[PDB]
């Protein structure tokens, strides 16, 4: 009768009655994303505070066991996620005060309001009508006039709650034997203790900057292609020594560029593959896209699942009958249950996020063996670049061919490709090095290391020389525009995205280089392949059982991680930015001042 085995039943019984409240909650969840009702809301609201209650009952009771006294990894790992700290030195009007600074930054962001000039009527919000403005417009004025206005009442207001914020974090890091913030997030992006493959948390650190300045010089090449459009786009606007406007990146803090596409064609005389005409003429449905995907995944290698599945996710419109909403979201209800929720129209992108869907609950089906606290991904960032690997994917031309989603007649060339591989730069290497600086900036900001007052214009200067991108108008030290973003209002970390596109672009290369294919690695091809799908699988139902650094080399063969599968990927891409736009004066240049 020793200490392992009460450990043991311990778990045992603390993973079944929560796996009986995580279900409970879940449906209800559900069935009230399907139909809100307030009854719904108590429901699922009583049932997650007595989850609450539970899991930090059995987190106090796990406490007793000896961390130490465990050789075994699983019971190990399950009982450190279940000895977790959180609140073990923390005055109850400090939780109070944190969690009131995390309400109000969060309900005075979410609910922002540019209603300046003329009548205090016309006020557009920040979701709907403002990114309109900022993105596909064409006054330059306009878009410098509406960011500085949704700058001015944010960051006045969200500056010393978010202060304050990062100190009490600071302190209870501290008080739960971490160093900061970044540190208790980066605890777990942390392999120690295990032999062999041994990484620490400024290992992360050390990665970040190597792969930044990997993927510098691409990024500044991009960046004076851009520019070089953007002059005959915007006739006498951006110097060449300058940077780019903030505004000017489609988004207010220039976070994705696809907005800014149409003024940054290269060819109009390619067309790009386009199935949802051919859709059309095929009609096909919700169900029919469903067994498309399915297809997909069956020619990958993955098994088919339960047939009670696809009556129990509503897919096309809920209509007004009763509330739903309609973004496209996974439902990993528990012990065998699965739900998708979307209003399926007839777009190739409602085709890319049911890929996305089904890649999620695949992953989320995989490891149902594992227990309930093991099952989830080796962190947050997996699960999400192996979405979006299997989102990606989906976009293969010959896939379409053979399916018959495209016809026979059409033709893949290479101006074609390069374009696809453009906007796909502009979309996955694009918002690389901006996640990286906003990453980096947070990680000075979490640390508690760079002084408050310091920021008249420092997050200003390195955006100008780490991704030549200058503000139009300089802002005082009240303003707090970086952290005045949607993830950081809501402390949402972004090593997250960081980590996805790692793990995305290692998955993609091992895939392409394992499912029989050689060529052009943007033409890469997985159908009729089911060793890559074995291989898959063979870290598919690993979950959070094991260190992410074993999950990577179990499917890669690596211990580390290179920044070789973006050269591979974009290697056409970069040629031709090579030979197409180095004429031009490339870079950035910190010299022009506002």
């Amino acid at each position: 009768s020793t200490i392992e085995e009460q450990a043991k039943t311990f778990l045992d019984k603390f993973n079944h009655e929560a796996e009986d409240l995580f279900y409970q909650s879940s449906l209800a969840s559900w069935n009230y994303n399907t139909n809100i009702t307030e009854e719904n809301v108590q429901n699922m609201n009583n049932a997650g505070d007595k989850w609450s209650a539970f899991l930090k009952e059995q987190s106090t009771l796990a406490q007793m066991y000896p961390l130490q006294e465990i050789q075994n990894l699983t019971v190990k790992l399950q009982l450190q996620a279940l000895q977790q700290n959180g609140s073990s030195v923390l005055s109850e009007d400090k939780s109070k005060r944190l969690n009131t600074i995390l309400n109000t930054m969060s309900t005075i962001y979410s609910t922002g309001k540019v209603c300046n000039p003329d009548n205090p009527q016309e006020c557009l919000l920040l979701e709907p009508g403002l990114n309109e403005i900022m993105a596909n417009s064409l006054d330059y004025n306009e878009r410098l006039w509406a960011w500085e206005s949704w700058r001015s009442e944010v960051g006045k207001q969200l500056r010393p709650l978010y202060e304050e914020y990062v100190v009490l974090k600071n302190e209870m890091a501290r008080a739960n034997h971490y160093e900061d913030y970044g540190d208790y997030w980066r605890g777990d992006y942390e392999v120690n203790g295990v032999d062999g493959y041994d990484y620490s948390r400024g290992q992360l650190i050390e990665d970040v900057e190597h792969t930044f300045e990997e993927i510098k010089p691409l990024y500044e090449h991009l960046h004076a292609y851009v520019r070089a459009k953007l002059m005959n786009a915007y006739p006498s606007y951006i110097s060449p020594i300058g940077c780019l406007p903030a505004h000017l990146l489609g988004d207010m803090w220039g976070r994705f560029w696809t907005n800014l596409y149409s003024l940054t064609v290269p060819f109009g005389q390619k067309p790009n593959i386009d199935v949802t005409d051919a859709m059309v003429d095929q009609a096909w449905d919700a169900q029919r896209i469903f067994k498309e995907a399915e297809k997909f995944f069956v020619s990958v290698g993955l098994p088919n699942m339960t047939q009670g599945f696809w009556e129990n996710s509503m897919l096309t419109d809920p209509g007004n009958v009763q509330k739903a909403v309609c973004h496209p979201t996974a439902w990993d209800l528990g012990k065998g249950d699965f739900r998708i929720l979307m209003c399926t129209k007839v777009t190739m992108d409602d085709f890319l996020t049911a890929h996305h869907e089904m890649g999620h609950i695949q992953y989320d089906m995989a490891y149902a063996a594992q227990p309930f606290l093991l099952r989830n991904g080796a962190n947050e960032g997996f699960h999400e670049a192996v979405g979006e690997i299997m989102s990606l994917s989906a976009a293969t031309p010959k896939h379409l061919k053979s399916i018959g989603l495209l016809s026979p007649d059409f033709q893949e060339d290479n101006e074609t490709e390069i374009n696809f591989l453009l906007k796909q730069a502009l979309t996955i290497v694009g918002t690389l090095p901006f996640t990286y600086m906003l990453e980096k900036w947070r990680w000075m900001v979490f640390k508690g290391e760079i002084p408050k007052d310091q920021w008249m214009k420092k997050w200003w200067e390195m955006k100008r020389e780490i991704v030549g991108v200058v503000e139009p108008v300089p802002h005082d030290e009240t303003y707090c525009d970086p952290a005045s973003l949607f993830h950081v209002s809501n402390d949402y970390s972004f090593i997250r995205y960081y980590t996805r596109t790692l793990y995305q672009f290692q998955f993609q290369e091992a895939l392409c280089q394992a499912a029989k294919h050689e060529g052009p690695l943007h033409k890469c091809d997985i159908s009729n392949s089911t060793e890559a799908g074995q291989k898959l699988f063979n870290m598919l139902r690993l979950g959070k059982s094991e260190p992410w650094t074993l999950a990577l080399e179990n499917v890669v063969g690596a211990k580390n991680m290179n920044v070789r599968p973006l050269l591979n990927y974009f290697e056409p891409l970069f040629t031709w930015l090579k030979d197409q736009n180095k004429n031009s004066f490339v870079g950035w240049s910190t010299d022009w001042s506002p």
